[PDB]
This record gives structure tokens, sequence and C-alpha cells, in this order.
């Protein structure tokens, strides 16, 4: 799965910086890129850190609700025109849990185009876990769930 794109994301300490990174595997930058980011539990967008990832034309997001900081999007969109396919047009932002819950559910990071809207890279995100996937103990074509 996920090819036309190359996507990793990473999160690191510092509340957490989240990090994307994302190269397009063709030859012309790929018009209309779609970033498509769901949050975990709890953990709301840093409304000074969105507002300036939406600095310019180059980059933009949709109408948000701010509060004591935070964005109100669980899930947020981020538009931008073209996608680099030699560097990597990365971006960073904080995520600020306010209320904890126990057992953190995984976030997702999609990405998309207006060419290939039947692209499917989507790579979750898990703050203690590297690949972001939930645990489950598979063993070749049949498979159950750890806990």
């Amino acid at each position: 799965v996920c090819n036309k794109f190359h996507l990793n994301v990473s999160v690191e300490n510092i509340a957490l910086m989240l990090k994307i990174c994302t190269r397009y595997l063709g030859e012309v930058d790929s018009t209309m890129t779609i970033i498509d980011i769901s949050m975990l539990t709890g953990f709301l967008p840093d409304a000074e850190d969105l507002t300036r990832l939406s600095k310019g034309v180059d980059r933009y997001i949709s109408r948000y609700e701010v509060d004591n900081n935070m964005a109100q999007k669980v899930a947020v969109i981020i538009y931008l025109n073209k996608v680099s396919h030699s560097e990597d047009e990365c971006l960073h932002f904080k995520i600020l849990k306010h209320f904890e819950v126990g057992f953190i559910q995984p976030g997702s990071v999609k990405v998309y185009s207006y060419y290939n809207l039947d692209e499917k890279c989507t790579k979750f995100y898990h703050p203690d876990k590297g690949t972001g996937l939930l645990n489950k103990i598979c063993i070749g074509n049949v498979c159950r769930c750890a806990g």
C-alpha cells in the first residue's frame, strides 16, 4: 500500500510536536494535494501554530473555531496547491491534550490529490508506539486481537 506518495509521520515530545513530511512519486509537482489529519483522543491543534501553517495562498485551512488556544477540529484538513517531488515539503504543529482519557487511540494522516482520489496512503501515529498500529498478534493469514 502507499504507492504514488512517500509519507511517513512521526511525533516527538516537547502536548507534543506532530510532524508530517511528504513527497510525490512522479516527475511533476502534483496539483491540489489534500492532507487529511485526524487527532488522537482529546488532542487539539494549537491555534497559533495552525495559523502559522495557513499563512498565504500556499496552504489553506478551512474555518475553525478557537477556544483556550486549541482548535476545535478533531479532523483537520490542509489544502496545498503543490507537492514537491524532489524535496520534502514538511510541516509541523503542536497537539494540546486538555482532557485525559484511558486508552489513547491512534491518529491518522492521509494524502491524496485531485487526479488520484483513488489513492490510499494512510499512516497512523501513536505517541508511544512507532508504527501507530494498535496491537494485534497475527500469524500469517488469520489474525487476532492482542489488547
